[PDB]
């Protein structure tokens, strides 16, 4: 009767946007994620694609995994002591999630533009500008609401910066701050705000024509469903290869600890081909 489904009612407006955050939340990137190692480069134009797979867990009995496949191209302008990266991407997402109340999938799809700057002097920025459009298929666990799909969409901006600094000729530590911003719509209206900031510290070992970086990061980040106030401490190793001119490769693997919501396991991965005309 009515206060059954009032609470009902309740229950699906939590669950739609527990799961239009998540799919915003899963977005999230920074330059080392998306992009790998860009200094340096010998080449006025790239081709990148990017693969992550992943899952969190938070309360409510929530857990997810997500895979994301990623692929753009962007040319480089030098600058004076400036590398300038402009280019576009499109992206693709499969999440299956669940919690107490739901379980359900979600594919989307989206892309979008990005300018990132690599400075001689270390500093550097990446901003980025995107569209993400979801469809979700859940089961609701209540109040016989059964089967349900609704549509969910974004905007997304974001802003890193942040600078490298050499300690010796081949170990430097990179200090780093980003904000990411973004308008969620669904079958609400919220702003989203992730915020981040860390330092990821880096040894490069190199022959005669290839070099590879061992990096660590540790970095706080808090996050905002409407600017609901989470945040954690992220731990991450990596390695970023160049084999020869070309080609580069990119790998990291994440966890997260502290969060309401935690990343468990993430390993991403890129690879760039970039070429002289």
């Amino acid at each position: 009767g009515t206060m059954a489904r009032n609470d009902g009612q309740g229950k699906a407006a939590a669950t739609f946007m527990h799961i239009s955050y998540n799919n915003f939340i899963t977005e999230v990137d920074n330059l080392n994620k998306r992009m790998g190692d860009l200094r340096d480069i010998n080449g006025e134009a790239g081709t990148w694609v990017r693969l992550l797979n992943g899952s969190g867990s938070a309360d409510g009995g929530f857990t997810d995994h997500y895979t994301l496949l990623q692929m753009g191209a962007d040319r480089k302008h030098e600058l004076g002591s400036m590398d300038l990266f402009t280019g576009v991407m499109a992206t693709y997402t499969d999440t299956d999630a669940s919690a107490d109340l739901y379980s359900g999938k979600t594919k989307s799809w989206g892309g979008g533009f990005y300018a990132s700057g690599l400075f001689r002097s270390g500093a550097y920025f990446d901003v980025i500008a995107k569209y993400i459009h979801n469809e979700n298929k859940y089961d609701l666990n209540f109040a016989g609401a059964g089967k349900q799909n609704f549509r969910s969409h974004s905007l997304y901006a974001g802003a890193e910066v942040g600078y490298r600094y050499h300690l010796t000729d081949t170990t430097f530590v990179e200090p780093q701050a980003e904000l990411v911003w973004g308008r969620l719509q669904g079958q609400n209206s919220v702003n989203p705000l992730v915020g981040r900031t860390g330092v990821v510290s880096g040894k490069t070992f190199s022959g005669k024509d290839w070099s590879l970086t061992a990096r660590a990061g540790l970095h706080y980040e808090f996050d905002l469903t409407d600017s609901r106030k989470d945040s954690r401490m992220l731990y991450g190793v990596g390695l970023n290869a160049r084999f020869g001119d070309n080609t580069r490769l990119g790998l990291e693997v994440e966890r997260s600890a502290f969060g309401k919501y935690n990343t468990d396991d993430a390993i991403n991965a890129n690879i760039r081909y970039s070429f002289l005309e």
